[PDB]
């Protein structure tokens, strides 16, 4: 065990949550409470079939958990889009993140994938068979343009986890190994594309925004990850593949080194995001903020991610970076600390059950 | 009215051959010719057909130059797979390479793309109809693993044709756009996956290197493109988006600092893939291997990149480079430089008619 950069963090998270100007919303609690519930309850009901309940081989707490998870991430993020639509990005983002509990090896199920593909037949991957037999009730929100993004995100997240299966941090001297792996199972074109509902956004009349928008948050929004988590994954012996720990064995730098390099990617990533939407169309610009913003307030409040005991530990510190940290963590908290039991139910087991 | 840095590019290219290794192999001019012939003759064969014809919309002589260009890129850099599988790689990047000419929006021929695609109906997007009937000829050379990579790469690259055609070099200050665009149309994992036919590698016994080849050769392989064609491209405003100009409107930076960004790039990648690969699998090293050498071999004798004019006027120099540049050069011809009448023959159009 090495000692967690405690003041290292406070620093660059506030200079994070600064470059990205974090400030309050008209996104109130009680608007929160109701995205939440109504987006939890059709997925609940969703994963709660028969069909889904018999293919998805999944724990059922780890589903609930998964998907409570998930559905506080899509309504604090996607704060701009429908109701419909968060709940139909929670199911999702929800079985990208279930997908990441099997060990078992994809090979077998991928021998006939593009034949079966391409002639229409069920794929031999259960994961795959619901994903797909879903997937145009998220893509009915979109154009062509980000329906392509979200499918291809998606099919590069199924390789990323099978790469994962090996738990391989990359040859020593293999440099572009990291971020390969990290865009792979990012999911940051799909992230990326699905900020952008046809109902709301015209795809052809924006479409350099747009293209922009997904190139530019790929990677803030996996870096911006890999750095909040950094403090639950610094003692998790379990967590041995992340970008950071790949950067390290790949790069043969130090954990700090390592750190630094995250923390400078994010911070430049944050300054260039507002330099470049600030002064574009006003709506792109909120939908992008928002997405940051809410990514943010999901990260602080998710107990997941425990950042709730950095706070504890620096609540009393008078140091700049430590006063700076718990106001912006106390902000989070008055719109987004929310008892599970104000949304989250019944269990999706209840339902599957009845 | 601008400058060719002819010295420094005489430089880095010198540079690039040495990290490498460029030598001599036991690849013979008369087994480049059975190859070059055998292979398109296959391809030629294929796009002379009916379908194939009425369905891909290209003037013929594009499609003769594209062909030949493509069987030659094939041939010289996958030197160790079979007839066979030079001659199929070669009809799909034919495709690919066909697919940049496309001035057509995509845009109402992907609004039911995954419909369709779930269901088995033929795409409405005539290339997506020809290229998807023609995939299991190259996917029959390789195991589900590299299959699945050579799927995604050449999706990713459908969309990167549709973004090209706004030809947008970026938003200033959208750093990340450049390198987000360059891998989306540089069919990186499709090269880097389709060196390892199942009948010569085992995908389950060298996951490992596969992955990290795939990895770090799709960098190698486009940077060393955007390199040896920055000669046959600031002479021309046709393609005024690359790399190296993105960099330039989108870091804002000068064509200079642009061309030594992509120059370190390059530089960096070749010696990490000489660390990397050097000491393991010997038969993966040589894939890896024949691949760089065939590649810039195969940029130094097509005439597409000119390369013979850096040539001509530099022959009588008396500089460390001109000289070590030439000798390369001279190296690269006695076993490259080959009269298309000696392969690429009947013409397309020939058979087409008949
Ligand atoms: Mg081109
Ligand atoms: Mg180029």
């Amino acid at each position: 065990m090495e000692n967690f950069p405690t003041e290292y963090f406070l620093n660059t998270t506030v200079r994070l949550l600064e470059y990205i100007r974090y400030r309050d919303s008209n996104y109130t609690r009680e608007e929160r409470i109701e995205n939440l519930h109504y987006a939890y309850n059709k997925a609940a009901h969703h994963f709660a079939q028969p069909r889904q309940q018999q293919l998805l081989k999944v724990d059922p707490k780890r589903l609930q958990a998964s998907l409570q998870t998930i559905v506080g991430m899509v309504v604090y993020s996607w704060a701009k889009v429908s109701k419909e639509c968060m709940a139909d990005l929670s199911i999702h983002y929800t079985y990208t993140l279930v997908l990441e509990d099997s060990k078992d090896d994809p090979y077998p199920t991928m021998v006939n994938y593009f034949d079966d593909l391409q002639a229409g037949r069920e794929q031999a991957h259960p994961w795959w068979a619901l994903v797909n037999e879903h997937f145009p009730n998220v893509l009915r929100h979109f154009g062509p343009f980000c329906s392509l993004n979200l499918i291809r995100s998606t099919l590069d997240f199924f390789e990323g986890c099978w790469i994962e299966q090996y738990n391989f941090g990359g040859f020593p001297g293999s440099h572009d190994y990291p971020q390969f792996l990290r865009r792979m199972n990012g999911l940051g074109h799909c992230v990326g594309a699905s900020l952008w509902p046809k109902e709301q956004f015209n795809e052809r009349s924006l479409f350099l925004e747009i293209t922009s928008a997904i190139a530019q948050m790929e990677n803030w929004m996996v870096w911006v990850n890999d750095l909040m988590s950094f403090y639950k994954e610094f003692d998790d012996e379990r967590d041995q593949i992340s970008l950071v720990k790949n950067y390290v064995v790949s790069d043969e730098i130090s954990l700090h080194e390592a750190l630094e390099k995250l923390t400078q990617d994010t911070l430049h990533s944050s300054k260039q995001m507002v330099a470049v939407f600030s002064d574009k169309d006003p709506q792109v610009m909120d939908t992008i903020e928002c997405f940051m913003h809410g990514y943010v307030t999901w990260h602080l409040c998710d107990r997941r991610y425990r950042l709730s005991e950095i706070y504890e530990k620096v609540k009393e510190e008078k140091t700049e970076d430590a006063q700076k940290f718990c106001k912006f963590y106390e902000q989070a908290a008055n719109v987004g600390a929310v008892s599970p039991s104000e949304w989250a139910y019944p269990p999706v087991a209840q339902l599957a059950n009845v």
